[PDB]
């Protein structure tokens, strides 16, 4: 019944959104250019240890625009793209809704194992169907978390070159550190990892490495372990490859804080026909870069054959195990509000059965092997969370004001027209600030954002869509953040202490970065007008409709002339239309001040904003209601030009601007 | 609904253009008659490198007006173009637009790739069969362009013959050379190459020449590196001139400037069935000339092959990369800037998977063996950028002058007759001049100077217009050039910095070389009537045209005898109107002065302007505005004679005056 | 909608072609009686060692005509067909299209060793199925090849008796040849063989001879090696002539160039029940002939029991493995151009799983048993040829011309309406010469060309066709030979240097040799006429087509009488048909030297060629076109003859004229 909402699903429908492949295969080869802080600048030489936490390699993309027939030259803007590139988060929370995290089939790996205990007389208990079913269900989920964080540590060491590096394994496995000092590739302020040379375990009888090993004897009895039981052919737990892969697992694991190692315990057992090769702990340097490299291979390989041959839920994981070390900045004063409520993954201890006697699918293009993983990790999260961004912007910009007669009045006090009644919040600053999930909650579960957040995720992702979507709603369902009304500076990446209060005490809480690069993109983008090409702006409408409450961002002529013209091409005048009492225009601003316009003036001397060259803060909510006012032009038929912007953004993809909208 | 629009679609349905065909069969084969640098004199014997960059061959082409009546004879003109093959320049831009730039489709190098990827593949693996992974981004552009700038060295070493020559390879990678100097060639103050020896990369493992090498074999392993991946046979990968095309296009990488070189790495990189053959890299005379000429073969024969066997595409960024050295020099004391605002093809890093076994097939003459394809190149691009001027010019002159103390809200004032509405535009002088694509780009927008511009390509190129157009649009979009009060002076590259001055501050926008040219080769020409033959010419009428927003041009009646005693020939008196008011007359130059007329007088020191001969300049807006003037004539006839030009070009091409246009009848 | 190609299927279909297997059963038994030197004559005593590379087999036929009611005695000519006897050249490359080549099922091997090894007791892992599906591929074809080439081998040491041999066995283990000398069998500039004696592997642990053994024991683990795996039943391990055979196959394996020995790994493991044999080794002189003819036996027999016992395919392998050796020569100045470019065959690596435990079908004629191997491998690429040759020229004779002024001017600008416009083609000089396959490709994807060249194989071969139709497209599709403007004098083999340039300098790329084999053979024949028996000419009629641009091969008067009459019996002179003004008569040859006829003067005045008795060159293009000439004759009613001609070929088939045409 809704009508524009079924506009929005038909154009939808009608412009398929871009495949996510396009953007995985467009950054698979990305060169990095600026390694900057994001505050200030390069130190000459690097330091010993990464201990900044506020490194970030920028994504420059430049935008400048031009006034067809004038004589004005409009300084170029920057487009800054920043990816947080040193410092740690958790994504990780045992807490799952109906589709959050499924059990993959064993359908393919059952009957394989049977054949092998037949074949070799070894004397088992009952049907390992049964067994299977009750004693161990099949979630390898851990196992691909580990090998994304392993693969983002990796990835961080070596863009942030500490001027007399080691090795992968030499600052991972802390040799020749104190037993109080952190591990080279992560000292700072709250880090979050273990500190201390890791300590192997004991050795007992029978080893295949950092994990217990049980061999299946002709006429023997045989009793699985607890944890996971990963049967291989003996050719390769002999392997020299295998081993360092398995041993740069569990040192991976060892290094995570202190109290997730006693919540997912890295259980794993190796079971096979060879003799106990016993654990070989590597202790000086002996893992070089080539043995490291084919370490990575063929746990890959593992990796997916243990997947049923996804690769996609594989991905997915290994992606999700990356954030957190790799995560894509805000673009706002007010920001990380997105990002900080959609990175959570629901999970289950690791547990069952696994079988591997050789590879069956060759993927072409892993992870691990692109120009920068954790840029290509960063880049998908970037993409969920503007689609995100697309879906809550849909009815308004959703304010959150702190006001300090709260109770005494109802909402929508303020806010006029602008923001969609039904879209503003308050509350008294006496109490604490409210936590973000009531808001995003309520966000969320409306069926217009429903219908359409399901549609968007489905058309980029397809068949694996439905598992993103639960877990997204899963994680936003559970935030412990709350709204703080301090500002971020955007110069920095974690809040600094002693900041200043936000503009006018509201919060906006749809904004996590620019609508430009979802266009570029090619994916769903919010009601935004794409500033790509040729314009042809007329002054006066486009002013007129401003002051309806519209977004400036929205309006070309205006940001283009802000300081360039608009005291000689347009004035601000009352309106005498009928003959009734003259009354004072006036119009409302954001934080309620009433302004009050008596006497005709140039409209620079009524309304001021900040000149961003073209490039403005999309939701700023600037006027948020106006009554009674008129512009007239006061010069000679030059008030309608046209425009030309250009935006040649480095991450732009095949699907230029084919993406949907809602304001074509 | 415009009358103009519609005529002139009209007319160029009945007189096709010419197709470019043409225009390389004439071109294609003459050597140039004499080079000499532009302002002076060649010296006796050519120096050790080529170090100033005014260097021009030139192609000399006269006018000579012949009528009896007149006091003394004509002396003729020399309409001549010039090339500047010395002077470097940009020409790749990262910027685009929706056809800027195209990717290729990789719809017949898939299967083969991949049925020799599953079979000779370490059986532990798992087995591919899918197809569909295989599916990086196919832009083998940059190939072409490397290529074009090899051929572009080759020919310039070729024209300007230096005294003590060497090998072109040898010059190329420059072994005999020092710590931080110029490469032999190329050595003056604009040359941007990188200066030094080349250096050979490293001496790795798998190593196939300039480039990294992956062999797919059972005790082995494999994996696709990021960059474009070239799957050749071993017949071929062993062979000779392979290497050696490789080496070169190595070797030409890597003199461009150091930042542009960052930007777009050299990530080609081989992968076969059969051993590495280790990189040879050549040294103090390895490559010699007829080697290079095979290797040369060789290359064009895998770009060709890379290129889905387009061959008019392969073409075009080949011309493109050959016109950073070579390239048509202005005619016109403005400046020459249409051509710089016109010459940037958009680029993105090289990538893709490409096969290579066989031909497919053979080209009768491709570029890279025409005779100095740099001169070719060069006319390639002329002929384009008149038709631009054409369009531009399809309304008005198009001036830009200059004013103290302009609105800077807008500079658009009306300027007279002769000037449209739309342009003449105005900017204060003492502040920073525009930026000049805050008007082109308002030009060719407009669904006039549109859809001439469309069909006009379409018949010059046919199908593969689109490209070309939707190129020469993003290139008008980011040209940070700007317009400047400085001359040319008609015997420079590059204006003098120091205080060339305008006659008038003003700056015609729209013209870069004289229509002669464009109608000679056929392609659209505008505005100016053309002028080779005899012509019925009435100076009491002709002249009055002029008055009211003409160019003299368009009035050869005029220029006859500018000089040769068209004083006794009419005079001009403000008005004879019998009744109202006896008022008087006059006349605005293209300055701000209003000087009048009052009485009969002798036209001679009314207007006396410069007499060239007949070739006056076609867009200088002489008058602008004239009100209340008769034009008696003072002989019985003596004002309605005869006239003949002839004009002998060496260009002449095939239909030469049977091209399209819509000049006054 | 095509008219002419519908008139040509209906023929093909209306009058089948000849089946192979008659072309197979005329050859098995053929005697052949001369075996000089292309160029000169047999010296006194055969060499010690094959060094000429110019030696061929000659299977001569003759052909006479008769002027019938005239007292004139035309010589006999000579169809010379020269089969090349001793010149190396490569037919393998790792290049396929898709329907190239097969993967043969291992429908009936995989459960028979499932059985065997469930019988013996042995400990394998993992169901086989999957194992053979993706760890080892079943390509026999290699094994096959190098069968062909001992073969080949074989025949030609056999037919050149090198005035002292040794055996097949002692030419070629290469026993008592100095470290840099050639194998005797094939020792001259440019071969294509490894010199120097052959070094046997290091005798390991176990061994079958030249290739590795693992047996399997009950109770004991088993896993396979990398290559191939041949199960055999102990029986067979142990025999003189299996191991005899296997060591044939290792040393013709180890004598093939040095670069195709480490693409083509000669990998085999053999496995069975018995006591490892161990590597035997022959030293001196111990495989006489018969055990040689033994070991080639069951060597044949374990082929045919390898390939699912098809003996079609392994037969079109063998053959295909001989050509290295035995070729077809051409019969024209340009030739080696068709059999250069239908040579190769696509190969993949050597693997997968066999059993043999005893033969099943009983091939009777195997190709090894045949008088001389290698004449019938050569005449079934001679056939292939043939068809090819007639689906060329199917639309004119294709020629290709190099003219200085080729950029200048388009295509058919001097090829009248003789060379039907669109297949000729020009290329300057100053270039080196193009790629035959540049020109051959296009030629051969018209629909019109396919779709009979599709039909003709299908009738030729059967249900083995396709195979054979996309190798030749393969192999045309991939071609390094290039339209060399040279001479080959027709009585050489390889072009010498020094060689005087063509005829016009235009090369004619269709021939390969007379239409009157394919027309004997009873395989398709291009538009040509059948010279068999009574003609009944008519001289001014017959004349006048030819100077249409037809082919004087299909005007039998002229040729019968180029230098006998031609003088007395016909003349030209310009046509006075109409009032209006007189024109010269002019007719243009090859080169575009326009003739130009004023005064009517005898033929033989006029034009001349050389006199070939009846043979004549089929495609020569000799007169392009000419326009105002007639023709009247000066003999009282005697230019209407008769003529008779025998062609009795040796090579004479059951389908002797049965054959389709275009021109019947």
């Amino acid at each position: 019944s809704n009508p524009r909402l079924t506009k929005v699903l038909d154009e939808m429908s009608k412009k398929p959104c871009v495949n996510i492949n396009e953007i995985r295969k467009m950054i698979r080869n990305f060169q990095p250019q600026f390694i900057q802080p994001r505050n200030g600048n390069r130190p000459n030489a690097q330091p010993r240890t990464v201990d900044s936490f506020e490194w970030v390699v920028r994504i420059q993309s430049t935008v400048e625009t031009q006034l067809l027939g004038a004589t004005n030259t409009v300084p170029q803007q920057t487009l800054n793209l920043d990816i947080s590139f040193t410092d740690d988060s958790t994504t990780i929370t045992p807490a799952s809704i109906p589709g959050s995290i499924s059990m993959l089939d064993n359908s393919r790996h059952i009957p394989a194992i049977q054949s092998m205990i037949q074949n070799f007389k070894a004397r088992y208990l009952g049907s390992l169907q049964d067994t299977a079913q009750l004693q161990s269900p099949q979630y390898p989920q851990l196992l691909a978390y580990l090998f994304g964080q392993l693969i983002a540590i990796k990835d961080r060491l070596d863009l942030f070159r500490p001027s007399n590096p080691l090795s992968l394994a030499d600052a991972l496995f802390g040799f020749t550190l104190a037993q109080n000092a952190r591990p080279r590739y992560d000292d700072h302020r709250h880090a979050k990892a273990c500190q201390g040379p890791l300590v192997i375990p004991a050795a007992t009888n029978s080893d295949c490495g950092p994990c217990g090993f049980v061999q299946i004897n002709a006429n023997q009895g045989l009793t699985l372990p607890l944890g996971a039981c990963l049967f291989v052919n003996p050719e390769t737990v002999n392997d020299q490859s295998f081993q360092d892969f398995l041993w740069l697992i569990f040192a991976t694991h060892h290094r995570m804080p202190n109290q997730m190692q006693n919540n997912w315990p890295f259980s794993l057992n190796i079971v096979s026909t060879c003799a106990a090769p016993g654990r070989q702990a590597p202790h000086a340097g002996e893992l070089t870069d080539e043995r490291v490299r084919l370490a990575l291979d063929t746990g890959h390989r593992i990796l997916l054959s243990m997947f049923n041959d996804d690769e996609e839920t594989l991905r997915y994981y290994q992606r999700k195990g990356i954030e957190t070390m790799f995560r894509p900045c805000c673009f706002y004063t007010e920001g990380g509000l997105l990002r900080k409520a959609t990175r959570y993954v629901s999970m289950v201890p690791l547990n069952g059965l696994y079988y591997y006697n050789g590879a069956t699918s060759y993927v072409v293009s892993p992870i691990h092997t692109d120009a920068h993983p954790g840029i290509t990790a960063a880049i998908e999260s970037f993409v969920d969370i503007m689609v995100l961004q697309a879906v809550f912007s849909f009815s308004g910009p959703k304010v959150v004001a702190a006001k300090v007669n709260a109770s005494q009045i109802d909402a929508a006090m303020v806010f006029g027209p602008a923001v969609a009644e039904g879209d503003g919040f308050v509350y008294d600053p006496l109490r604490p600030a409210p936590p973000l999930s009531a808001f995003y909650t309520e966000f969320i579960h409306r069926p217009a954002e429903q219908r359409i957040f399901q549609m968007a995720m489905s058309q980029i992702y397809g068949s694996h869509a439905p598992l993103i979507i639960a877990n997204v709603i899963n994680s936003i369902h559970n935030c412990k953040t709350k709204i703080v009304n301090n500002k971020l500076r955007a110069t920095f990446v974690r809040r600094p202490p002693g900041a200043p209060h936000l503009k006018a005490d509201t919060a906006i809480i749809n904004r996590f970065h620019d609508p430009e690069l979802a266009y570029a993109l090619g994916i769903l983008a919010d009601g935004i007008a794409p500033l790509d090409g040729s314009h042809e702006y007329n002054v006066l409408d486009e002013l007129d409709y401003l002051f309806n409450g519209g977004d400036i961002r929205n309006c070309f002529g205006l940001n283009a002339l802000n300081t360039r013209g608009l005291g000689q091409i347009v004035h601000i005048r009352p309106k005498r239309e009928p003959g009734k009492r003259p009354r004072r225009g006036f119009y409302t601003t954001l934080d309620g001040q009433v302004h009050p316009v008596t006497q005709d003036a140039p409209l620079d001397e009524i309304y001021h904003w900040r000149d961003h060259g073209n490039l403005t803060r999309p939701y700023s909510c600037h006027i948020l209601d106006s009554q009674g006012l008129e512009f007239a032009d006061v010069s000679n038929g030059r008030s309608r030009g046209k425009i030309l912007v250009v935006v040649n953004s480095p991450l732009k993809t095949c699907a230029a601007y084919q993406g949907p909208s809602f304001a074509p």
